[PDB]
């Protein structure tokens, strides 16, 4: 006769409610995909994490969210959830991602994970195509706020991003023209000072350049963004042809393996050491006096052990002057390089990043490119 009392019914309705995050289609969260979400807009009908739940609630008028465990539910509510829920809003706000469209994760910025969810739900650019246009027509003009070379200061500048000359230029006859096969571009926020912040590097000369910028609107500098990456994904295509759509995806731009300070020494090793800001982008290691400085002092090329190229723990017994005590080695067919790093956990990183760079096979393309250095 248990089945006919309201305890009965009660616990009925509380396990509808929970039985919608043991669904498959909802075990990560719908917009960063960060495992085991707690939380629902039951406006929207998706399953999302705790930190995506506080970017909904600044959308009011389009998300209205609550936990999954801790809440009271309507039953219409429960209802509403389960015949929606994350594959349906996949097929309905994701229907036409772009290949190129940069997919935010947990690790990045609040600027990137904020614009991921407007462009979906808010603006809704992905039911509604022709809202792509402005990053999509292979064409972008455009005020940025750019940092100066050497002044420190951020000056108002005309930037136009043009796939028929494959370049993207800026004015201040242009200032500079880029070629897109020579351009990246990551978020950097807390390195440029502004939660809108963009580092644009070209390499020049076997020399990279960073340029430095933001827009006061987040929209328009994470379109600038997509933009830049739809631009790669085109040349790309005419670069590598015949390599599939998927395979050009992880590489129209590249967020860094690793960054921050390490002490270095010179080719003798006897020099002195010396703080520098280091960034490992791919197999570029680039090592700058300060974070925001427009050159490297050196750049150096981590190719594989198949050429030559090993990472150790620990410096050699011979070494002096340095007062960072986790060391690495770095041994290229030139030179040992011998950086030093504040913490064991630093080191750890940083040997695990080169570790991974020399263990990895090296493609047609960087053979190359380690000739240039
Ligand atoms: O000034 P110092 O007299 O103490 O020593 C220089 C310093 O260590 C440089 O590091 P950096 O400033 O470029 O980080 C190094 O260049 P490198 O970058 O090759 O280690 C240069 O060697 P070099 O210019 O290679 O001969 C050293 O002479
Ligand atoms: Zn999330």
């Amino acid at each position: 006769s248990g089945r006919e009392n309201l305890y009965f019914q009660g616990k009925e309705r509380r396990r509808a409610v929970l039985e919608l995050l043991q669904r498959p289609g909802n075990a990560r969260c719908a917009d960063c995909g960060a495992p085991d979400p707690d939380w629902a807009s039951y406006t929207l009908g998706v399953f999302i994490c705790l930190s995506c739940s506080g970017i909904h609630r600044n959308i009011p008028q389009v998300s209205k969210v609550k936990s999954v465990r801790l809440d009271a539910w309507e039953e219409a509510q429960v209802e509403f959830m389960a015949s929606h829920g994350n594959d349906a809003a996949r097929a309905r706000f994701e229907s036409k991602v772009p290949s190129f469209y940069y997919r935010p994760t947990p690790s990045d910025c609040q600027l990137l994970r904020e614009q991921w969810i407007r462009a979906k739900y808010e603006r809704q650019e992905f039911i509604y195509p022709e809202k792509q246009e402005p990053y999509s027509a292979g064409y972008r003009e455009g005020f940025l706020w750019k940092r100066g070379r050497d002044n420190g200061q951020f000056l108002s500048r005309k930037f136009v991003l043009t796939e028929r000359e494959g370049a993207l230029k800026y004015f201040n006859e242009p200032k500079a023209v880029m070629k897109i096969e020579h351009l990246n571009a990551t978020f950097q926020p807390a390195k440029i000072g502004h939660p809108h912040g963009l580092q644009v590097t070209y390499l020049k000369d076997n020399s990279t350049r960073n340029i430095f910028i933001y827009h006061e609107d987040g929209k328009e500098i994470v379109d600038w963004f997509n933009a830049l990456r739809a631009a790669r994904f085109h040349y790309l295509q005419v670069a590598f042809p015949g390599a599939s759509d998927a395979d050009l995806v992880p590489k129209l731009s590249r967020n860094y393996l690793k960054e921050g300070y390490m002490e270095k020494t010179g080719p003798k090793q006897t020099e002195g050491f010396r703080k520098r800001w280091f960034t490992m982008d791919d197999r570029r290691l680039m090592y700058f006096k300060d974070p925001l400085d427009a050159f490297a002092r050196g750049e150096v090329f981590i190719g594989s052990k198949e050429s030559g190229y090993t990472v150790l723990h620990g410096f050699p017994p011979s070494t002096q002057g340095h007062h960072w005590p986790h060391g690495i080695t770095i041994v290229t067919p030139d030179r040992k390089f011998l950086f030093a790093c504040e913490t064991e956990s630093d080191q750890r990183e940083w040997v695990a990043a080169f570790q991974k760079a020399v263990d990895r096979p090296m493609l047609p393309q960087e053979y190359a490119v380690e000739a240039h250095f």
